[PDB]
DNA sequence: GGGGGAAGGACTC
DNA sequence: ATGAGTCCTTCCCCC
């Protein structure tokens, strides 16, 4: 198999330059604000010269400030970014049937049948890099391999505008040097839990009781990495359907009070239905974070499609049991719905 | 033993 | 210390 995945470069604040290039070259920080405070929030995503400082994705607004006080901060625009990402997926289905987009900027395509071997496929990269950036003037990074999870290895080490091959040789060279923790779904509780076992490598994970691997990090991850370590890692190129779709909030100030809840409850019930737009969810989660940023959730499945009606009162049901089954004060409510028809 | 729903976890963009 | 969505584990009823 020869797989080819696209991943578009710092995707927010890259198509923030697009519809006002006045900001290329400055450090661009794109913020999603809570609205407790004045910068409450967090970073969504940082193009590189605000990266180059350590302005990135997931740190506090307000921390960012500090390191960056003149870099020009934005707020999320999704559903922008979102448009903009359908029509490149289009462009990528021109060179695919096979195809997986894995997210809002994630596609994988199965070029196997397309091109002879990676020279054919570099090239079929650099075709599709162009496509996109005379269409869209947006550049990306093309990883080329022969599974899914080194494609996109592959992909995190040419990045930015990059695009590289991981022949069969530099897979085995990798599975041997490369840093465990930089192997796509390995986060940092299991990346220790690894370093415990003294797995600092994939090869490691082949001279190893596999229980004592069991035992750590569970079954699906010691086969994930045992097979990857074995040279026989096979995920298939599938079309992806979304299986959710919710929307939390965070309340202006933290609660166990229902009726201060209600409301906040409410909103995120009417976001998600519109989200949902004409699929008929069967199952509901009402998702509380605590005040400790702990998750807590309580959910229900009914035999027919849940109406904007029912998933109000169901929420308030399911919210009560999130408050009778825990004595610990909300911070952020959502809600999310599941199984659709 | 293990299928199958609920709730928690861990990871990723 | 945002927000979104996915897959997996653990406990449990049940067959
Ligand atoms: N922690 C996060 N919170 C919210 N949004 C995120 C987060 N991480 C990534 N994103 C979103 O994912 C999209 C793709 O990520 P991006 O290209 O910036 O990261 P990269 O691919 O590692 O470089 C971005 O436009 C944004
Ligand atoms: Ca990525
Ligand atoms: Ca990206
Ligand atoms: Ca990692």
């Amino acid at each position: 198999m020869i797989v080819l995945f696209v991943d578009f470069d710092y995707f927010a604040a890259q198509v923030e330059e697009v519809l006002n290039p006045s900001l290329k070259g400055k450090p661009v920080v794109v913020c999603v604000f809570s609205g407790r405070f004045e910068d409450s929030g967090a970073v969504a995503t940082a193009n590189y010269e605000a990266r180059k400082f350590g302005v990135k994705a997931g740190i506090p607004i307000v921390e960012a400030k500090k390191i960056l006080p003149n870099a020009v901060y934005l707020p999320m625009r999704k559903e922008v970014y979102q448009q903009v990402s359908s029509r490149i997926m289009n462009l990528l289905r021109e060179y695919s049937e096979k195809i997986e987009i894995a997210s809002i900027d994630e596609a994988y395509l199965d070029i196997s049948d397309k091109v002879r071997d990676y020279r054919e496929a570099y090239n079929l990269g650099l075709e599709i890099k162009n496509k996109i950036l005379e269409k869209e003037k947006i550049t990306v990074t093309v990883g080329i391999s022969k599974n899914k999870v080194f494609a996109k290895i592959a992909a995190d080490m040419a990045k930015p505008n990059g695009i590289k091959v991981i022949d069969d040789e530099e897979v085995k060279r990798l599975i041997r040097e490369l840093d465990i923790a930089d192997v796509p779904g390995i986060g940092n509780i299991t990346a220790e839990k690894l370093k415990k076992l003294g797995i600092n490598k994939l090869v490691d994970t082949l001279s190893i009781e596999f229980d004592k691997l069991k035992g750590m990090i569970g079954e699906a991850k010691a086969k994930y990495l045992i097979s990857l370590a074995r040279d026989e890692y096979n995920e298939p190129i599938r079309t992806r359907v979304r299986k959710s779709i919710g929307r939390i909030v965070t309340m202006k100030r933290n609660s166990r009070n229902l009726e201060e809840i209600k409301p906040y409850l409410f909103r995120a019930i009417e976001e998600s239905y519109y989200k949902l737009d004409k699929r008929i969810p069967k199952a509901i989660h009402v998702v509380a974070v605590t005040e400790d940023l702990d998750i807590v959730s309580r959910g229900r499945t009914f035999p027919h499609g849940i109406s904007k009606e029912t998933a109000y009162s169901e929420s308030v049901k399911l919210l009560q049991k999130i408050l009778e089954e825990d004595e610990r004060k909300i911070r952020r409510i959502g809600v999310r719905f599941s199984k659709f028809i």
